[PDB]
């Protein structure tokens, strides 16, 4: 996508700011538009009738979301604002148009979906083949690649909670605390508050 | 996609017939082309160093596969022929071209990726929230929607093995056999050889 394409999209949308934790998309709702993250981050969640939530992933500035109902549908997952979000909502009708005039816009959307299919297919493998300790270790490493990951002399540090890790791997916060106690005893990470340093990464 | 688009794709490719069980794509290989299923079915697999394989899904006639390395990469998963396959291989270079001339071709690819993201996200939820009995029941129902699913007076019948179900849900064939014994005792299905009837569906 080129700056000229962004310009157009931003010229044909409804802007919206979302405060952290606010729900942008409700699973089940009818799809009618798609979004583009101008600034900030969002969380993709799925959950069982039980209330247990699972974080499928995070999307950041420059990403599109709410695009799965385009080609056809009802919202396939929950999209919640991780941090304050400047978001641009664009109708499916207006999007298919801007895309016919400029194919690179669709190509970029296709690129993002492709990236997500890979990520999600790896998540399937994680849930299928790895134990919790394994998954937690994998999640923390992945989290060190997020844009909110901070740099550190001894590696990388991140702001994260046990609950968030549990949502990502699929286990209680209690078990996460246990895995961390072990990882720390092994000196693989060092936890301190909502902050955590992961050495050598 | 329109018949005219298919015509073009088939005019700019390398045809190949694959016999059932043959590997069409090897995970890890460098991506250079994408495929279009003219006739038949393929299986998407992932696996751990252990040799345990997991069936991520099945694609049928009219589907594209090997498309994740397009927008950018190395093959993200294994693609194996479920049954005899007439396949059309098209280079990424030639595909991006046919797509610029005709955007509907890319739109159809985008539609398929979207469908797969949903399917796979549901698989994540399955592996995250459901027990084996639950997943097996869900898999059998999904299998009743495949094009090879046969019709039946009392419902639907399918050709399937315990090993295949295990690959799909993520458990040994032994456990699958156990779940089936229970499902059958409950008269929810009736197994007979490699054939299995699922009542009321
Ligand atoms: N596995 C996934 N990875 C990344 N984003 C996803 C995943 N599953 C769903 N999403 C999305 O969250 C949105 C929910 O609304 P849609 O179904 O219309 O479109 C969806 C995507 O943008
Ligand atoms: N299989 C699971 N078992 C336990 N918690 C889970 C599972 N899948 C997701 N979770 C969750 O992720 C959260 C971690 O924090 P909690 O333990 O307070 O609550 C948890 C749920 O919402
Ligand atoms: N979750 C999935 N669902 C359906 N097809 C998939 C999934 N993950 C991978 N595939 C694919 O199998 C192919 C492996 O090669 P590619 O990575 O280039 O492109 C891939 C897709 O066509
Ligand atoms: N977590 C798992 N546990 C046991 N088998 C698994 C798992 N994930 C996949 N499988 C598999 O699916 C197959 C079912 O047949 P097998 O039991 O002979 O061999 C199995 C593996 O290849």
């Amino acid at each position: 996508m080129k700056l000229k394409h962004l310009d157009k999209l931003l010229a044909h949308c409804h802007r919206r700011r979302y405060t952290a934790k606010s729900t942008i998309i409700y699973a089940g709702d009818r799809c009618e538009t798609l979004f583009f993250i101008i600034k900030g981050s969002v969380t993709i969640l799925i959950e069982d009738d039980d209330g247990r939530e699972m974080i499928i992933g995070y999307l950041n500035s420059g990403d599109f979301f709410g695009e799965l109902g385009l080609f056809e549908q009802e919202r396939s997952a929950w999209v919640r604002a991780k941090v304050e979000c400047e978001v641009a909502e664009i109708s499916y009708a207006k999007f298919r148009e801007l895309s016919q005039q400029d194919s690179e816009i669709l190509y970029t959307l296709g690129s993002q979906m492709a990236d997500r299919l890979r990520k999600t297919t790896r998540k399937v493998g994680d849930l299928a083949f790895l134990d919790v300790t394994g998954r937690v270790a994998r999640t923390l490493l992945d989290l060190c690649q997020q844009p909110d990951a901070m740099t550190h002399p001894d590696g990388m540090q991140i702001k994260i909670t046990r609950q968030e890790i549990g949502r990502i791997v699929g286990c209680s916060r209690e078990m996460v605390g246990r895995v961390l106690k072990s990882l720390e005893e092994q000196g693989l990470v060092h936890v301190k508050g909502k902050t955590m340093v992961v050495f050598g990464t």
